[PDB]
C-alpha cells in the first residue's frame, strides 16, 4: 500500500515550497493530496502563482489518516495555517497517532501556534527564528533539514529538495529517495 | 521600466521548472506573464499539479515584446511546445530581435524543433541529449547552466534555481541576482 501525504495549501503559501515537495513525493510513488485550507477554489500563492487544489481540507481530512502532513511556508500562508482550527485538529491527531509532520520555512511557526512537538529540535527560515523561539519551546538548529523523530523541519525555498527527499526517505526508505534524487540533477 | 518575461505553460510541463523561475523572476521585480499554450484554462503539469495561467498565449503574445521567453521542461510539455506554430512564431521573433530565450530540461528540444539558435552551446537534461543533438545543430555542454549569448539552457529540476538566477542576472544584473539569492537559503 502506498503511503499517503496531506499538503495543506493556504493563501500566501510559498509556491516553490509547495510544488517541490508535491512533485518529489509523487515521483516517490506517494499518494499526495493537495488540500485547500479555504475550500476547493484556486489558491493565490505568495508570488502570485495560482494552484488548484485537489480537494478542500474539509473533504481531505475525512480521507485520513495520512503518513505525513506537510506545511509549506510563506509568511502569510503560515499565518493562515496558524490561525486555523481545522489545522490545529489535524496536527494534534497526527501527533497523537505518532505520524510524521513536515514543515518548511515559516511553516514551523504553525507548530508553535498549535502547540505541536514542544521540546523538539527545529529549524526555520532565518527570518522566522524569533517567532518560532518565542517562549523557548523548541531548540533551534541551523541544519538545512532537521529531523527530531516525527517532527521534520527545513529552512527555505533552497532547501525544498532536501526537505522533500527527507520526507521520501522517512516514508519509503533510503533506496527510493536515492532513486528519485538521481534524475533531478541536484548538487 | 521593469523587464518583462513570458513563461509558456503547456500540458505536461514540469511544475518545479515552471514555478521556480516564475517565483524567482518575480522576486527580482520582473513582470512575469504565465501564458497557457492551450488557452486560459488550468494546466495539468507532469506531476499533476494544476496551475492557472495568467493569460492565454494568444493574448499574451499581443502584449509583447518580452525581455525573455522561458520554456519549462517536462518531456510532454516540451513536445507540446515543439508542435506549436504559435511558439515557433514567438521564438523566431525573439531571436530576430536579439532577445533572450531561456529553456530548461527537455525545454531546449523545442529550440531544435523550431530551428532556433543553431550553432549554440547548449545543455539539456541528460535523457534529452540525444533528441537535442539529432543532426548536430548544437554543441553539447554538461554545465548545469549554459549561456551562449541569447540562448540560456539548463538541465533539470535541480538546476532550476541556478537557471532562474541566470535569467535574473541577464536582465537585472549581478547585484540584483545576489540580493534575490540570499533569502532563498541555497547551497
Ligand atoms: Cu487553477
Amino acid at each position: 500500500a502506498s503511503k499517503r501525504a496531506l499538503v495543506i495549501l493556504a493563501k500566501g503559501a510559498e509556491e516553490m515550497e509547495t510544488v517541490i515537495p508535491v512533485d518529489v513525493m509523487r515521483r516517490a510513488g506517494i499518494k499526495v493530496t493537495v488540500a485547500g485550507l479555504a475550500g476547493k477554489d484556486p489558491v493565490q500563492c505568495s508570488r502570485d502563482v495560482v494552484i488548484c487544489p485537489d480537494a478542500s481540507l474539509e473533504d481531505a481530512k475525512k480521507e485520513g489518516p495520512y503518513d505525513v502532513v506537510v506545511l509549506p511556508g510563506g509568511n502569510l500562508g503560515a499565518q493562515n495555517l496558524s490561525e486555523s482550527a481545522a489545522v490545529k485538529e489535524i496536527l494534534k491527531e497526527q501527533e497523537n497517532r505518532k505520524g510524521l509532520i513536515a514543515a518548511i520555512c515559516a511553516g514551523p511557526t504553525a507548530l508553535l501556534a498549535h502547540e505541536i512537538g514542544f521540546g523538539s529540535k527545529v529549524t526555520t527560515h532565518p527570518l522566522a527564528k524569533d517567532k518560532m523561539m518565542n517562549g523557548g519551546h523548541y531548540t533551534y538548529s541551523e541544519n538545512r533539514v532537521e529531523k527530531d523523530g516525527l517532527i521534520l523541519t527545513s529552512r527555505g525555498p533552497g532547501t525544498s529538495f532536501e526537505f522533500a527527499l527527507a520526507i521520501v526517505e522517512a516514508l519509503n526508505g533510503k533506496e527510493v529517495a536515492a532513486q528519485v534524487k538521481a534524475p533531478l540533477v541536484l548538487k
